[PDB]
């Protein structure tokens, strides 16, 4: 026996899962072409989609596309969490004797979904894609949950694997993973002292690992549960929905659609500024059947979140103060997290440990994923 052995990703937003055949690990590729997924789930009138179609189709479909499913896997309906996030999702999040689920209508009915499944949902289809490019059922699964999951969570979170049909192996730390990925546990037989910064497309994680001879143990963790990519686009969404108002003298606002095709144009913009300097919002007859064509600079970019960007270097001293160490004191700086490509996030952490150098040749929206593929092979069989 053998067995394809893959390492999942499951994201808040994102997901990407991959696979270390024979001295790589290769990042499973994505149908339409991403090695990614965005976490979405879809139910029309006809089928339910996953994956990315979901996504596109959000606007068209609000009040039965669900998304951030992540955020309530682990938690109970009373729990405050719930509370506050319960007043910002299209879709209906009801109780079911104290267990939450997702009311929605599918095919022409109406049925509710328990986030595990809404979870599960997205490994389905992370399964199929494995399968996809290797050519083969894939079982053995290694999922990534982040460092502030307690067994609730974690207890579902394998339990999306399960129902997935997935076999899961064991189910490991997102910073874990990055350093992994690294090899920093590969180490030098010296102690390390290791600092992980995802900056997600919704959470900001930061994490101080400490290995002790080949052995990580979980320092200390911090951050902004709701600071992150998605923050982000909203701060050029709401500037661009002012640039036009006040051409035309025609408030948007309060079109659901136009809103989200301007947004889906700054995501793509604010992605391309981390190479070029200049973004290209180009969307044809927005509204009122007026084209909007216009650009934006770099850095008219990094002072629009310039508060955010900038803030985010408070939690680094914040855990290095429970962890117990001074600046110095971390031999290594992984960037995890897709927004770590933004180049002002970038300087902003590398200035604040003083010139070091960063921790950033994997795509940092990968990276948890291929540790987790790596962790795998070691307990595959
Ligand atoms: N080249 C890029 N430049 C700037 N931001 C990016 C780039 N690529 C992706 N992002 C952003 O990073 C976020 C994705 O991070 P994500 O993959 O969700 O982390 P996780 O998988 O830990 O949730 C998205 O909001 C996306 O817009």
């Amino acid at each position: 026996s053998k067995g394809p052995a893959v390492g999942i990703d499951l994201g808040t937003t994102y997901s990407c899962v991959g696979v270390f055949q024979h001295g790589k690990v290769e990042i499973i590729a994505n149908d339409q072409g991403n090695r990614t997924t965005p976490s979405y789930v879809a139910f029309t009138d006809t089928e339910r989609l996953i994956g990315d179609a979901a996504k596109n189709q959000v606007a068209m479909n609000p009040t039965n596309t669900v998304f951030d499913a992540k955020r309530l896997i682990g938690r109970r309906f009373d729990d405050a969490v719930v509370q506050s996030d319960m007043k910002h999702w299209p879709f209906m999040v009801v109780n079911d004797a104290g267990r939450p689920k997702v009311q929605v209508e599918y095919k022409g009915e109406t049925k509710s979904f328990y986030p595990e499944e809404v979870s599960s949902m997205v490994l389905t289809k992370m399964k199929e894609i494995a399968e996809a490019y290797l050519g083969k059922t894939v079982t053995n699964a290694v999922v990534t949950v982040p460092a502030y999951f307690n067994d609730s969570q974690r207890q579902a979170a394998k339990d999306a694997g399960t129902i997935a049909g997935l076999n899961v192996l064991r189910i490991i730390n997102e910073p874990t993973a990055a350093a992994i990925a690294y090899g920093l546990d590969k180490k030098v037989r010296a102690e390390r002292n290791v600092l992980i910064f995802d900056l997600g497309g919704g959470t900001f994680d930061v994490s101080i690992l400490t290995t002790e001879d080949g052995i990580f143990e979980v320092k200390s963790t911090a951050g902004d549960t709701h600071l992150g990519g998605e923050d982000f686009d909203n701060r050029m969404v709401n500037h661009f929905i002012a640039e036009f108002k006040r051409k035309h003298k025609k408030d948007i606002s309060e079109n659901k659609r136009a809103v989200r095709r301007l947004r889906t144009a700054c995501e793509r913009a604010k992605r391309t500024l981390s190479s070029s300097t200049q973004a290209s919002i180009e969307i044809d007859s927005l509204y009122e059947g007026i084209d909007f064509y216009t650009s934006i600079t770099r850095a008219r970019f990094e002072e629009l979140n310039a508060d955010l960007f900038r803030g985010t270097l408070d939690p680094v001293e914040k855990a290095l103060r429970d962890a117990k160490l001074d600046k110095s004191q971390i031999h290594d700086i992984v960037l995890v997290g897709g927004s770590t490509r933004i180049p002002k996030i970038q300087k902003l952490l590398q200035d604040f440990f003083n010139g070091k150098e960063l921790n950033k040749s994997i795509n940092p929206d990968e990276a948890v994923a291929y540790g987790a593929a790596v962790q795998a092979a070691i307990l595959s069989g």
